[PDB]
């Protein structure tokens, strides 16, 4: 599709401007791995970046669909949303997606790291950053569909970026994706809103549900949600009105925010704008 080529054409990176270190794997996805790279800017300067391979996507129809769904991220710009540096097209291999290097890695491993020992205040602050990132995406009518602590990254300044979307979308920790759902594909069922598990539909309001789970992850420092609930049972567990329990170090007002995020009626759940307001107030009491 020439319209797609055109869009891709806006962000193309020449092969001679990119050095990929294929022996330095940052992470592994289903479409390909992420590698350390260096991008040479027009000024000739060296920029450390992350290079996402899509080489496991060999079918031209699949490559086209993936690029089509993801290319819009080139129009996004917000401090709490992962940006796209560009796309390297080549004679052999699927396109390479080039992104800013995130020096501190994914949020979940960061808070699980026992030497870090983030405080309640630190954790709420990260959650606030995610809420602002999602408020921006939501304002662009963009539904993430896989929001979770594992899928947010931290840059050198400890700014949290919502990642794993658009051209950067993949499954980066397979342990938390199950085919026990209506679509039969690997999905993050324990982050999914009840109505998404039932109807297979995703909206900004189901992103709000996932954000609620992400908040729970933050306050438990990266504990796995519903560890004693089988993937077979997650739908009925929720239908019964049951929810994740309040974390020991989660303040009562923040747990109320979580519960609001998991209201059975999607329209009754807060917007991300509301969430930024409420969480900001809570944060500032610290
Ligand atoms: C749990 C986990 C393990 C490994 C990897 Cl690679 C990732 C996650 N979770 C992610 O979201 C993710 N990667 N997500 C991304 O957007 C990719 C494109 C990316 C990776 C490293 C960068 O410095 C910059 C961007």
């Amino acid at each position: 599709n020439p319209e797609l080529v055109q869009a891709v054409q806006h962000v193309v990176i020449g092969p001679s401007s990119l050095i990929v270190h294929f022996n330095e794997v940052i992470g592994r996805g289903h479409f390909g791995c992420v590698y350390h790279g260096t991008l040479l800017d027009n000024d000739g300067k060296k920029i450390h970046c992350a290079v996402k391979s899509l080489n496991r996507i060999t079918d031209i129809g699949e490559v086209s669909q993936f690029l089509t769904e993801g290319i819009i991220m080139k129009d996004f710009s917000h401090p709490n949303v992962l940006s796209l540096l560009g796309i390297c097209l080549r004679s052999e291999g699927s396109p390479l997606v080039v992104l800013p290097y995130m020096k501190h890695g994914d949020l979940r491993n960061f808070i699980r790291n026992e030497t870090h020992n983030p405080t309640v205040k630190d954790l709420i602050g990260f959650g606030l950053q995610v809420a602002k990132g999602m408020k921006y995406l939501a304002s662009k009518k963009f539904v993430h569909r896989d929001l979770a602590a594992r899928n947010c990254m931290l840059d050198e300044k400890f700014t949290v970026k919502v990642a794993d979307f658009g051209l950067a979308r993949d499954m980066y920790d397979k342990e938390y994706y199950s085919v026990h759902n209506k679509t039969g594909a690997k999905l993050p069922v324990k982050w999914m809103a009840l109505e998404s598990l039932q109807t297979q539909k995703f909206t900004t309001k189901s992103d709000v549900w996932s954000f609620g789970v992400l908040l729970w992850e933050l306050m438990t420092r990266g504990a796995p949600p519903y560890p004693d609930v089988n993937t077979f049972d997650i739908t009925v567990y929720l239908l019964q009105g049951r929810r994740l329990l309040q974390p020991e170090y989660c303040p009562d007002p923040l747990y109320e925010v979580m519960l609001k995020c998991w209201h059975p009626k999607a329209e009754m759940r807060p917007s991300f704008s509301e969430l930024v307001s409420r969480i900001s107030a809570i944060f500032s009491t610290f």
